[PDB]
């Protein structure tokens, strides 16, 4: 089968062969837009484009853009390691449409490269597609213009509990290029827990979202209300490791090339022999999102993006730590991540030694409390009555040890206890309070 990296480059080849300008992936830290966190998808750098505010020399483009979803309005971190679809990074494969072709030709394009004999060639009744309930003209393409039988297109309207709250309306942010879509899943089989979408059993891994078509109309205002952008445009992406996993003819993103290369890497430094534990996938991950993000110039730090920087290197490096890492470890998988990304790597292996030596330092610092720390869970769970831990504990923790409440929250939820975030919010404030009465004026 096809490597992750051949995967990539053919994307790109199909589009750039249908006249796409390729285009690099922008970094994952946005240097003009306020009301973006990390780069979460593949349109963010042409977000001015869509709005007619810039314009490019080109009206058609194809990128594969890395992306962290790890806070803002996408945000994937408490899914990953629980599913086997879910990143905090990951790819898109993108195609774009600045006022060029728009809902016919994004579909047929997507369909061609996914399901013809002379590219991808994916068994097309495996294929489903979905699409926003008042789109009647995507339900047409789909039905008439593509073939798809009726019974594999699903209709899905405002889902989420709230006007343009949808599975079938994608939204940059709060504010932003926004629009109805129309998205393609593929049947990983019965062997596999899971309903198609739209179904009760929507949610588990059989029927994965593999690519997501966006139809651009509007640009979404802070108090909610939908502006026209000059031009109806295309804004496409599929995601990258799970279309790997389709062509690799495995069913988790965890089984393709790169993940697996990644994960024995995993073992190799923290000594753990079960390549099926759930924390050496989370590490896999954490040490993509993490290594990149330095690489794209995040410095952790207790404040904004350094502190979800932080947060997942903690988290990664507590995982080590129930795999039984005996010593400084994260740092070590700079170098096999290089060797498994390709092309895409190349920002972080320019800087290798630099995001190793971060990585390493920020490691050693969260040592000196986390097995302290860890102790002090162990014994404040130990004679917990109930299912949840007070939010003292956890304020504690933070205060004392360092641990964010969502690192304690995650050791808990391992154990099936819940953590009082109320109460560590209300520590939280009785503190600041206290800092307020001292500072004075
Ligand atoms: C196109 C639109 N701008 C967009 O971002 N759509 S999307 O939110 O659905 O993401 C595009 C694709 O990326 C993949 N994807 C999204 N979140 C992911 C995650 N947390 N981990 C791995 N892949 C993800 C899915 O294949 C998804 O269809």
């Amino acid at each position: 089968s096809k490597s992750t990296a051949e995967i990539r480059q053919a994307f790109l080849d199909f589009f750039h062969s249908k006249g796409h300008q390729v285009v690099a992936s922008s970094s994952l830290v946005p240097h003009n837009d306020p009301t973006l966190l990390f780069t979460n998808a593949g349109m963010n750098q042409f977000k001015d484009v869509f709005l007619g505010l810039d314009k490019r020399n080109y009206s058609r483009a194809t990128t594969s853009q890395r992306c962290v979803r790890a806070g803002g309005k996408h945000n994937d971190l408490e899914n990953v390691g629980y599913t086997a679809r879910h990143h905090t990074f990951f790819e898109m494969l993108g195609n774009f449409s600045f006022g060029d072709y728009f809902k016919l030709d994004a579909i047929l394009f997507a369909w061609l490269l996914l399901t013809s004999e002379k590219w991808f060639a994916l068994p097309k009744e495996r294929l489903w597609v979905t699409v926003y309930e008042s789109d009647d003209e995507a339900y047409e393409i789909w039905e008439k213009e593509v073939g798809i039988p009726r019974e594999r297109i699903i209709r899905i309207g405002d889902n989420k509990g709230a006007p343009y709250a949808s599975d079938n309306f994608w939204q940059m942010g709060d504010t932003g290029p926004c629009g109805p879509c129309t998205e393609i899943f593929y049947d990983h089989g019965d062997h596999i827990w899971g309903g198609p979408p739209g179904s009760p059993e929507e949610d588990g891994d059989r029927y994965i979202e593999i690519w997501n078509i966006v139809f651009m109309q509007f640009n979404r205002q802070a108090d909610g209300t939908m502006e026209p952008l000059p031009k109806p445009s295309v804004d496409t992406a599929m995601g990258l490791e799970r279309i790997a996993a389709v062509l690799q003819h495995v069913n988790s993103n965890y089984d393709i090339d790169l993940f697996r290369t990644l994960i024995q890497a995993v073992a190799k430094v923290t000594g753990a022999t079960d390549l099926s534990n759930k924390s050496l996938r989370v590490i896999a991950d954490h040490i993509r999102s993490c290594a990149f993000l330095i690489a794209d110039g995040v410095m952790p730090s207790n404040e904004n993006r350094g502190y979800v920087l932080r947060r997942i290197i903690r988290r990664a490096v507590r995982h080590g730590n129930m795999l039984g890492a005996k010593e400084t470890f994260f740092y070590k998988l700079v170098g096999p991540l290089i060797d498994v990304m390709g092309s895409a790597g190349e920002d972080l292996k320019r800087q290798q030694a630099q995001v190793e030596q971060v990585l390493k330092t920020e490691e050693e610092q969260f040592a000196r409390t986390l097995e302290r720390g860890l102790a002090l869970l162990d014994e404040e769970l130990a004679k917990l009555s109930g299912d949840t831990l007070d939010g003292e504990t956890a304020f504690r923790l933070y205060d004392t040890y360092g641990f964010p409440v969502d690192l304690t929250a995650d050791v808990c939820r391992e154990r099936n206890i819940k953590v009082d975030e109320a109460g560590f919010e209300a520590a939280m404030e009785e503190q600041r309070r206290r800092a307020r009465e001292a500072s004075g004026f």
